DNA sequence: AGCCGTAGCCTACGGCT
DNA sequence: AGCCGTAGCTACGGCT
């Protein structure tokens, strides 16, 4: 992939390590090809601080870089053999580019340290902002970043080797907790010559913070990561409600990528596909048409071949969003507005769960039954001091979209009391007696997130390697009519219970869910227990409904004000018309109407905008009937805002309506205790 | 790769040859894995009627099929070794799926003919319509196409061997002209269980061939556009992507075009849009691109998620008056949208930007031209219907390439213009300089149209290496944005630089030919046309566009004047109007009362009822009367255009001259007299 | 020793000094 | 000849 330069005098030659194939092709066209070489890197590269020597040496990009430099590595490093005297790290001016920078410096420090000590390693300075290298043309990349006459390069400098050793070990090594403490202790600070320790700390902090608060962890209030929230908001802004026709996924994803989510379309589309899978989401948020994948790990077809829209339950996540219930923010480029959180009129975080690998931490929250969840929220609203054990009278435990069994309540109880616990998920399997003493095992439900075809291959593997005994045949007979159905035939000699018990132990036929409930609370990650998760969601609903009521109250008062001016005008229309006719301009008519009938500017404006058809008999009555209905509505809104109990009951009534409309039976059976 | 079935009893097993990877994955999931195997095909496959034996045997997809079947080929072929007793052709029910069917049947008939005679070859019958296989889920493909219990299969049968041999030879072989004659003869019959193989070949290839001719590879004579380019520019217009507005991500532009009008791969759409934004490809660029949009060295544009685009100003003239009932709209591919059959094209875009296209039975190759020269030619033609091509060449000297360069003589230009066909020699602009003290060098500043600069330089270097050219010391590409193209060729002292340059013309793309072959769609049919005929169809298109625009504006102006007459009556008797309205209980009563008391039409009584009170102020009253008086002169002016053909023709002349004055530019390519 | 989920071509077709 | 232009691997954490 290396596009070398024509010169062979290393002293004047420079190689640019460029993030991205798009930027790789543009820099190859914009470079001074006499003295500048380009090695494009696909994206994220191996972290050699966590990797074994065999994987480092056999890694393709590591090998391309060694071969391009010519120095060798480690002990065999020969600085005199360097083919370039400037090695220039050139990544996007964003958090992922900063991550690629920390990964490249980790490789140079552990395997080519004299390269750094000699001053040969540099960091390019492309234009900052939201536009990445791949979006610039070849002349721009030359004039701003590669041209020696104009560019600014940072020369990486090693000042303290002991401090650098500890910095690379802490940021890039296997001990997660020291890395997490560094992130937590510097979060407020997040997002020529360059000290390598300062570059590592500052670039890794920016990346790790952005992954934590703007990528991999869901918000406690609506249960969504930014990519999902932007998909669902984009469906709402595009009018993609369940009553409208399906829309091509490429159009949906392209709009979301351009307006809110400036990342690879595959990240957006695969997150949309998951929201449409009934084996992944307990309450699917997207309604898909076409091939959207399978339990067997099949991917969806390419997004130009599929279509989608919202499900009906997603309408409840977006409900009241245009009633100043949630704060909007500027998008990535300042050209759009996007919601910081969705109103989320059902507890989505616990309902559909969440899995996300961040930096310094990860999250793993199982899905739940929505009837149970809303019951728990209702019980909580009536008892702020409710205990977790009493909440478990409503919320028995997780409810997976793929059904199955859970073994005992001890794991469930641990997870709910502390945020962490190991939950054993077992497939639903029965042993059928057959003629001739024969037996067969029939599996109709498998654990959550288990790839069925893969599970079946594991069993086949054990049978092929003689690791298990007595299996005569293994068939996947799953169908649309029957659902999951995996059949295992047993030898007459064999005992089916022994085989089945061994299958739970050696295959994904039984798998554990490691609960680790971490979500963003007030924008920051916290490990939360079940009651904490329900309290933050209930507080979210009280704030949404309160803000909606205040919005509706503003709007009703403004309309009542307008109708008051309209009534006056209609009651004295001849006077009104004559005032307007004797006015030469709109401004004079406005002033004459306000001065004579003691109307407001808003009232006078509405009168001038009133059409002649409003002068008919039924119209006067229509205006009066709307006015009286508005007065009753204003009084009702004020009653809600005046009594916290009235507001809380409104929240209860609306949660109960959602429970009745969307609540469904528990699928996963919780065995024993 | 092949996804085999579990059973090894051939007579119960079936293999499906599935079009596309997406459909291949979903058929693998929806099939009966016991007895059904899937072999997905990337897309179009080798035509074995045109390929020699070493290319066929070396083809990966041919090999996979041969290995999957187990029969061999020949000759060395054995039916008893067949691994499936059903080989099912499963392609989209569209023209490209029909093409893949003809390609697969050609491989079976030429290399596995006893497979057909044995009855083992079948054609799947997926749901017809616009949705393809790749758009269906796994259960739909099973229930409609693969389930033995509910599916319909066509068993391919070979009735007459001689007829079949001739059919395969004509449709799929190398003699283009007999294939073209077949298309022309049966064109009327295009795109409107045992299945005869000859009938299947003739019907499926006709459908494909006709579609490529009339709705893919050839431009319309009136606006100079292929379907993909017309839908790109129409989409930019519907998305409001005018030059005044901000750039928009290309992935959004392409996604909308693909979902609304062009149900094909996004790469076809994007790459076509990219070409319209390159000033080395389009003499008058139709797209304004931001980001990396390629280079003369064959570099591709950046991926469409990284680039942005909008219209250029001149593209506004292709779309001007499109919403004035100047052109016919048609239903899109799925009936959910409307799209233009042709753009108004207020400048002659076919000849201005040219066209290149490879269809079936024919191809086209039309070079770009200077817009000032073209419009003067159309103006000359509008004043003299009997003007000759030689006289039109007094306006239109010849092609004008965006890459400038030289054309050697007028003899190929004149043949092309008189007949539609002719060879034109394009030569780079090169000068010989002195670089001290006795040394010389060749500096190339312009290269021929459609020539890859890097590829050309590599060719020269190839000659130097290989000692095919004796006198070159150095070869450098000093092209820059400021400099423009600049390729430097250093010559050895005392070596003749004139001799090396002349040899470089003869041995490299430094001199290259443009084979003119002016085929465009005229009345929906492909036609070889000379220069005058191309200009004649364009002028008739413009007369029709301006006439239809004038008719539309007149009806709109009469409607508006009619409404203004009602408002003026309401203003003259406003007291009566108000009283009449107040007196009425409902709007319907007010409507009826206004009509029967003031002799107003229903439309006028509605416009009065919709009149806002602010229209009653003094300035607003005068505005109604001032609009009406201006409208009456406008109506008179429009009726003069429609009453006299000469008046209409002069308006066409005036508006074409305004586009010439606004957009016309200097000739770039020098036509050297030789 | 891997798994979860957001991130960073070949070919048809015609013509041609 | 071969070309033109519209088509059909890794990071990260935590379990095991
Ligand atoms: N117990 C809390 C602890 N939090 C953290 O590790 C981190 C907090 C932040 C953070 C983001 N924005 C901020 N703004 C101001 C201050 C801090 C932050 C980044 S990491 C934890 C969470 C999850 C698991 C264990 C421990
Ligand atoms: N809408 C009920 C109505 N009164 C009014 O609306 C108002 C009118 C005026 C007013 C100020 N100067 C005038 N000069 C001419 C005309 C009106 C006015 C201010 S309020 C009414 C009034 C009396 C009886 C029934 C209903
Ligand atoms: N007549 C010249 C000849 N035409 C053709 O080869 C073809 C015409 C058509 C066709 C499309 N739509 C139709 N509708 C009715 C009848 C025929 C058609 C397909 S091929 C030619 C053109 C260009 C070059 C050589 C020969
Ligand atoms: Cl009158
Ligand atoms: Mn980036
Ligand atoms: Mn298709």
């Amino acid at each position: 992939k290396l596009a070398d330069c024509s010169s062979k005098s290393p002293e004047e030659c420079e190689i640019f390590l460029v993030e991205g194939d798009s930027a790789g092709g543009s820099t190859k066209s914009g470079r001074d090809s006499r003295t500048q070489a380009i090695l494009p890197l696909r994206g994220k590269i191996l972290n050699v601080e966590k990797a074994r020597l065999d994987r480092i040496l056999n890694n393709n990009e590591i090998r391309q870089m060694i071969t391009a430099f010519g120095t060798g590595i480690g002990g065999d490093f020969d600085l005199a053999k360097a083919r370039y005297h400037k090695i220039v790290i050139m990544t996007d001016a964003d958090v992922d580019g900063a991550h690629i920078r920390t990964l490249l410096l980790t490789f140079f420090y552990r395997f080519m340290r004299p390269l750094i000590e000699a001053g040969y390693v540099y960091i390019a300075q492309p234009p900052t902002g939201y536009k990445g290298l791949g979006e610039m043309n070849a002349d721009q990349l030359w004039e701003t970043t590669m041209n020696p006459e104009h560019r600014a390069l940072l020369q990486v400098k090693l000042e303290d080797a002991i401090e650098a050793d500890q910095t690379f070990e802490m940021l890039m090594g296997d001990v997660v907790e020291n890395r997490r403490q560094f992130i937590e202790d510097n979060a407020v600070y997040a997002n020529n010559e360059r000290n390598i320790t300062s570059e590592m700390r500052e670039s890794f902090l920016d990346y790790a913070m952005s992954v934590i608060v703007a990528r991999a962890l869901p918000d406690v209030r609506d249960g969504l990561k930014p990519v999902h929230r932007r998909i669902l908001y984009g469906l709402n802004e595009q009018g993609m409600t369940p009553d409208k026709s399906y829309k091509k996924s490429a159009r949906i994803v392209g709009d979301v990528m351009g307006k809110y989510h400036p990342h690879g379309d595959s990240s957006i589309y695969e997150a949309m596909v998951r929201m449409a899978q009934d084996f992944s989401y307990r309450y699917p948020l997207v309604d898909g048409q076409g091939n959207f994948g399978s339990m067997d790990g099949d991917g969806a077809a390419a997004m130009r071949f599929t279509e989608a829209r919202m499900t009906k339950i997603t309408l409840e996540l977006l409900r009241d969003i245009n009633k100043d219930t949630i704060d909007f923010i500027d998008n990535y480029d300042g050209n759009e507005r996007e919601p910081s959180v969705l109103p989320a009129r059902f507890p989505n975080l616990l309902a559909n769960g969440a899995s996300g690998i961040a930096v310094g931490m990860a999250t793993n929250i199982p899905p739940h039954n929505l009837t149970e969840l809303i019951n728990g929220v209702l019980s909580l609203s009536k008892n702020p001091d409710i205990s977790i054990a009493e909440l478990m009278e409503d919320i028995e435990g997780p409810d997976f979209p793929t059904a199955g069994l859970i073994l005992g309540k001890s794991g469930i109880r641990r997870a709910y009391e502390t945020g962490r616990g190991s939950i054993q998920m077992r497939s639903r399997a029965v042993i059928e007696e057959r003629g001739g003493g024969r037996q067969r095992i029939v599996v109709t439900e498998i654990p959550f997130q288990v790839n069925k075809a893969r599970m079946i291959e594991k069993i086949a593997e054990l049978v092929r390697d003689k690791k298990i005994d007595g299996i005569t045949d293994l068939r996947d007979e799953t169908s649309l009519r029957t659902g999951v159905r995996v059949v295992i035939d047993v030898r007459k000699d064999a005992n089916a219970s022994v085989i089945l018990n061994n299958l739970y132990k050696q295959t994904p036929l039984q798998t554990s869910f490691g609960v680790n409930m971490i979500a963003l609370v007030n924008g920051r990650p916290k490990l939360i227990n079940l009651k904490e998760a329900l309290v933050h969601y209930l507080e979210h609903q009280k704030t949404v409904v309160r803000r909606r009521t205040q919005y509706n109250l503003r709007k009703a008062k403004d309309r009542a004000h307008i109708l008051e001016g309209l009534r006056i005008a209609l009651d004295h229309i001849d006077e009104i018309i004559s005032t307007i006719r004797e006015s030469d301009t709109d401004k004079v008519a406005m002033e004459s109407l306000q001065q004579r009938f003691k109307l407001s500017e808003k009232q006078a404006q509405a009168i001038l905008d009133m059409r002649l058809r409003r002068l008919t008999g039924l119209e006067r009555d229509k205006i009066e009937a709307e006015y009286n209905e508005l007065l009753n509505y204003i009084s009702e809104l004020e009653t809600i805002l005046a009594d916290e109990e009235v507001l809380l009951q409104l929240v209860r009534d609306e949660l109960t309506e959602i429970r009745d409309r969307f609540g469904d039976d528990r699928r996963t059976e919780i065995q024993l205790g």
